[PDB]
């Protein structure tokens, strides 16, 4: 039928709990990191919270808790969503859940920016675009028929093949730059960047529409926690190395202006 | 049905005048708003228009005039779209009129950041993308089903209450630097940021589709009027207050001047 | 039906060959000029490949081989589409040809702000969501029926020559700056600008849902071939006067450091 047999729409009414309790307990825990992120960034400069000052917190320092919540609050969505199909079982009009990788879109977007402002990677426009293209392809090859759906997961990965190894030479071309106590969290993120991510493109092999592994039910599970691994927990470790780096550059500062006194 | 009873899609062939009239008369105001707009602000720096310079107007100078301009051809739009209504009684296929709170997306985001650009509001993208996030939840409001329509108002609101409190606070911590005679429209131009849009959310408590106290008709003919009163009469105080600005900059530059001959 | 006589949804399975083969050509063309143009700004500054620097290319300088591959993969996914239509005879679920002039609204925006930015055109901004919001009434024009499709075709023919008189304005009032040998390259792209242009629009009043002179494949074949113009060729004009002005630049700074020598 329309529905295939691995989907979310051959589920009867009232056997969505499951779907329900997931995106609400991730909608959660991506707000919760975001608010947290978005408390310490205006809070304070570095890891001891120094006073931030006329200006305030720069613009892009919103740009890690808010996808976070932006994140959050898609999920809370999805989570109404859920509960539309666990009592009327026919999910509600404005459906995130209906297009896969269409909330991707936005928020990859966001954090490859993300990314290419906080460690200076240059191109960083170029990459964000990129991965925008590359997550348009993504949401095609769910739902173009077969052969066509192999063909355009052809193009989609060779780009993101090409773009991670353009990125992977950026960071490691900014490296000698970075200070070795921000790297911790840098290479983390990164990791989060380079396994995660191929994650994302490898569980699609294994998809309810490609061959049938993983239900619709529990690739929608799975994802809610690569969301967390992403979204949230990227961008802790991103909060991590901007404070370093502004706790570092705070001690920098103090002992210009100690030079400068003597 | 799939159109509820007090719909505009439960009227006959013929009697859409009304909605044509108050949509062409909202598109002449609204472009024609926006066009004086630009012609101010292309003319001149300030109230006596004072030639520009070789750069022009600063590009942000037609962020208000656009916005109008392009309500008022989103207007016209709409009435043509009207008036296919009247005629076929069956719409467009290009309809800005299906999707309600679709154009007040874009409308929106580029509204708060004239204001935010105008005022050195500072976040001014974070309160921009909040506001488009906040007028996508809206969107749903009118489509998602009744339970759940209220659950994702309440998400929708609370982001508006939690908005605007800062938008409040930034305007408060910039009135020292805002001039007195610039703050006059300032504070009418807030007005209408406060009272105004507060407006546009309480009218969906008595919408067609919560209570039934405004039918579609005369909801679209109310939205009308507000959309005057957003885009086309905020633009005018905040040309107002550019224009002020400018005006006091240039006696400011020209005393400087003097003092500087002297 | 809901296909019109002269549309490719009346055309059997089997007779797609030509739609599929055009569309990939132009994609591997649209994708290799855009290949060329990007290795040409990484390479170097110049025409003769003078060695960047520390940043690197500028941003903006993959805006121009970014579209032309954008274009390009937008033309694979349709070739991909018209290649379900050979043989289901139904296309894709995710088809860049049903909506047309979709993917123009995309591209224009880029390669407005593209010439904006080079040629430091004023009104950068201003004119690429002009004609965005042009492009998305021409989406309009070929959705809504008869009567109105040719209200709306006026409206966006309106704003276009107003945008073309503006547009025109502006490289005239910037031919002083630009050097002679640079102006070889700006005038050709204006040429594909002024000519080029206008024959989209005209195009419209000869088409399938207008008059129904050239029915839709063929309609599609002929925007291909635009594309590579516009696109591709339009960034090659483009990439030329970038070049150009660097390779005059470089001339001028070692003069410049001949003198400070000296
Ligand atoms: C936070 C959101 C994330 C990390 C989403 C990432 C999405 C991708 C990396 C998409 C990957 C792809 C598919 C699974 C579909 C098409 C082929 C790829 C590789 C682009
Ligand atoms: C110029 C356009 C304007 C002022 C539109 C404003 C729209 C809103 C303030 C939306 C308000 C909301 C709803 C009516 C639906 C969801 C809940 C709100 C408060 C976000
Ligand atoms: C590279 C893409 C290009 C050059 C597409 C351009 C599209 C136009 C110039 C659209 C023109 C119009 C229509 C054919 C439909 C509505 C009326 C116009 C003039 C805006
Ligand atoms: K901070
Ligand atoms: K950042
Ligand atoms: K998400
Ligand atoms: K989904
Ligand atoms: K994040
Ligand atoms: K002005
Ligand atoms: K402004
Ligand atoms: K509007
Ligand atoms: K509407
Ligand atoms: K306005
Ligand atoms: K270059
Ligand atoms: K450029
Ligand atoms: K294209
Ligand atoms: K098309
Ligand atoms: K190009």
């Amino acid at each position: 039928s329309e529905c295939c047999e691995l989907c979310v729409c051959q589920k009867e009414p009232g056997t969505f709990g499951a779907l329900i309790a997931v995106n609400t307990i991730t909608a959660i825990i991506l707000v919760a990191a975001g608010a947290y992120m978005a408390w310490k960034t205006a809070a304070g400069l570095g890891w001891n919270t120094r006073p931030h000052g006329p200006e305030g917190p720069p613009e892009e320092n919103w740009l890690s808790p808010g996808i976070s919540i932006l994140c959050g609050v898609m999920y809370a969505f999805k989570a109404i969503d859920w509960a539309s199909y666990n009592d009327t079982g026919e999910s509600t009009a404005f459906s995130l859940n209906q297009v896969w990788y269409s909330d991707y879109l936005i928020t990859c977007p966001l954090l490859v920016l993300d990314f290419c402002i906080t460690v200076n990677l240059r191109y960083k426009l170029v990459f964000s675009s990129s991965i925008a293209c590359l997550l348009a392809i993504a949401v095609s090859t769910f739902i173009v028929d077969a052969p066509y759906r192999y063909y355009m997961y052809g193009i989609g990965l060779a780009g993101f093949i090409c773009a991670g190894y353009a990125l992977w030479n950026e960071i490691n071309a900014q490296r000698e730059k970075i200070p070795d106590s921000a790297w911790w969290y840098l290479s983390a993120g990164r990791l989060i960047f380079f396994a995660g991510w191929p994650f994302f493109p490898l569980l699609w092999t294994l998809s309810f529409h490609t061959s049938g592994v993983i239900n619709e039910e529990w690739y929608f599970i799975l994802h809610a926690i690569l969301d967390i691994l992403c979204k949230a927990v990227f961008g802790f470790f991103m909060l991590g190395f901007r404070l370093e780096l502004e706790e570092l550059d705070f001690k920098a500062i103090e002992a210009e202006q100690a030079k400068l006194e003597g």
